[PDB]
């Protein structure tokens, strides 16, 4: 908070202080938010506190109090352990990391209180890169925060009320809302880069509700875009000609509990896209598709092998410098001519059972897959690789989740960008024959656009939560953006307030009042790869050929609504931009 404290600061300060204490009614709430924090892997705190003070003293030390006051939590948590169990209780696994590194805090915490020495990192290096040999993260059973484990509740210490709850609309009669009574013993660890708990908590009333449970990162981006799906199918559901149609946005709950420490609904019966079509294949499909040279996996790195002789990331760079329009076409439609061409559609049969219904689930299929891929691109969204789409094996319909690249962030500060504005590959092509993406892929796209291009005032305005308050992924990257960019025709003095959230508000009112798609994907291209080496390559790509594509064709504002869908899709599939993407993205399935 940080108050002023002139004139009314003292009353603002009291009156914070009231409300302090009027809520948390004791000790369930903040003992609850602590013990579902000691239970995740150490390592990743470690990492993060290593880059908090790799950033702010191994750079410039000038910045007093903030290294003091940042080693506190490192004192608090992976300190002497009978800190934890004052604060908490106390895990089973801090009592054998704690129990390990006594010898190594021991210099730490006598001459690495007040350093200053902010020239070599090694030292540290190679202890975070021998410690994850005896990194164990399965504890195997719920005793690994042993205050869930012994909940047992008793009497009434104002009941907890399992969090996600309170939609809005409604004088809500809190007497239904389901509360904690226990947790399971068994407990999963997910897929991911850092590897996120999931727990099978139950209600009052023996019901299984699981979550998933993630300690590191500040999910107040996610509240603020599920707020902003709230009000996208708010604006829907009042149009005339998408409501009889009956469109909306199906969304989750996250709530963030405190900071580095939040919650997702876990959805169920419902399964990824990339396990539907990898499930949907034959036995003699699956084997040969992987562990071929000639299959599309290795087929791409001996592309990059022999394209521009790097072996690694970069590549890309180089492959802006290597291959010509007319040989990425004709190495690409190879790659994309080797899995079976029909798998949605076999996975479409397999489950119907009538000819009335295959036709009815995939007509839902194919239009809620229109509406997520426009309205993921109004805030625009990137990264919507395989594993981020998950249907719904009840009613067939996708759902969109794992949001990290919230407005135009993923051409910007990733290494190789991507150029797509979302996901319209060949198989959501192949579903609709004998027809093609131009018949229920295009309408349903130009009814929820002229939506949003109705009045264009609701979305901007709800965005303004970024430039109020902003969070830790907008002010991490903020500064990478201050010390190498662009935004200079504007000024740089008021930061934080009309630098950076007024140009993300910006352009997000340029791509809602009508601009050209290739446009703004090579503007949001120079602020983040300006003074690049292959710079003019990706700028000739990302703009049309004048030949081959209507994107070349038009303006760049003032441009009106089926064609700006139209060379919208014309961005979407095109061999020229997914010839060369990152690997891991799969742009040929």
């Amino acid at each position: 908070y940080s108050f002023k404290d002139t004139s009314t600061g003292h009353k603002n300060k009291e009156f914070v202080a009231r409300i302090k204490s009027k809520l948390d009614q004791g000790g369930v709430i903040q003992d609850f938010i602590n013990a579902l924090d000691q239970l995740s892997n150490p390592e990743l705190l470690f990492k993060d506190w290593s880059n908090d003070v790799r950033a702010e003293l191994a750079k410039t030390p000038v910045n007093k109090k903030n290294i003091e006051k940042m080693y506190e939590r490192m004192y608090a948590a992976l300190g002497d352990p009978k800190a934890p169990g004052l604060g908490a209780f106390r895990r089973k696994f801090i009592q054998t990391f704690g129990k390990e590194f006594d010898k190594h805090f021991g210099k730490g915490g006598s001459k690495l209180l007040r350093m200053k020495l902010s020239d070599f990192n090694d030292i540290t290096n190679m202890l975070l890169l021998k410690m994850n040999k005896d990194s164990k993260p399965p504890g195997n059973l719920k005793e690994c925060s042993p205050w869930m484990s012994d909940f047992k509740v008793e009497f009434l210490r104002n009941e907890l009320e399992i969090p996600g709850q309170y939609d809005g609309r409604g004088k809500p009669l809190p007497e239904y809302h389901v509360r904690i009574a226990g947790f399971d013993e068994r407990v999963t660890v997910m897929a991911s880069l850092r590897r996120p708990k999931r727990i099978i908590i139950r209600g009052h009333d023996e019901r299984e509700h699981p979550f998933l449970v993630k300690g590191g990162e500040d999910l107040r981006q996610d509240q603020r875009v599920e707020q902003l799906f709230q009000v996208m199918n708010g604006i829907l559901a009042q149009d005339s000609a998408c409501s009889q149609r009956a469109l909306q946005l199906r969304t989750y709950s996250v709530v963030p509990m405190t900071s580095r420490l939040g919650l997702i609904e876990w959805l169920e019966n419902t399964v990824t896209l990339k396990d539907l079509l990898l499930n949907t294949m034959s036995q003699e499909e699956k084997a040969a598709y992987l562990s071929d040279p000639r299959a599309p996996p290795c087929e791409y790195k001996d592309w990059l092998t022999k394209m521009s002789g790097k072996h690694d990331v970069g590549a890309y760079m180089l492959m802006y410098k290597g291959a010509n329009r007319t040989e990425t076409v004709t190495s690409f439609r190879k790659r994309e001519s080797k899995v079976p061409a029909d798998l949605l559609k076999r996975a479409f049969v397999r489950m119907s059972t009538s000819p009335e219904a295959f036709l009815a689930l995939r007509s839902h299929f194919a239009s809620s897959h229109a509406l997520i891929c426009i309205s993921h691109w109004i805030l625009g969204i990137g990264d919507r690789h395989l594993n981020n789409f998950m249907v719904a094996m009840e009613t067939g319909g996708v759902i969109g989740i794992d949001f990290g690249h919230a407005f135009g962030s993923a051409t910007q500060f990733l290494p190789v960008p991507e150029l797509m504005p979302f996901r319209l590959t060949r198989q959501f092509i192949n579903l609709m024959l004998p027809m093609k993406e131009t018949g229920l892929m295009y309408s349903i796209m130009v009814h929820a656009l002229r939506a949003f291009r109705s009045d264009p005032g609701l979305l901007t305005n709800t965005m303004d939560v970024f430039v109020k308050e902003p969070s830790f992924d907008w002010k991490n990257f903020e500064q990478k953006m201050l010390k190498k960019g662009g935004s200079w025709i504007q000024e740089i003095n008021v930061a934080e307030k009309n630098w950076y959230p007024r140009q993300k508000i910006c352009y997000a009112k340029r791509k809602l009042a009508g601009a050209n798609p290739a446009v703004i994907t090579c503007d949001e291209l120079l602020l983040g790869h300006e003074k690049a080496p292959a710079f003019r390559d990706y700028v000739a790509v990302a703009r049309g050929s004048k030949d081959h594509n209507i994107r070349a064709q038009e303006p760049e504002s003032g441009l009106s609504e089926e064609t700006q869908v139209k060379c919208l899709m014309d961005q979407a599939t095109d061999p020229n931009i997914l010839g060369r993407t990152w690997e891991g993205w799969e742009p040929w399935m």
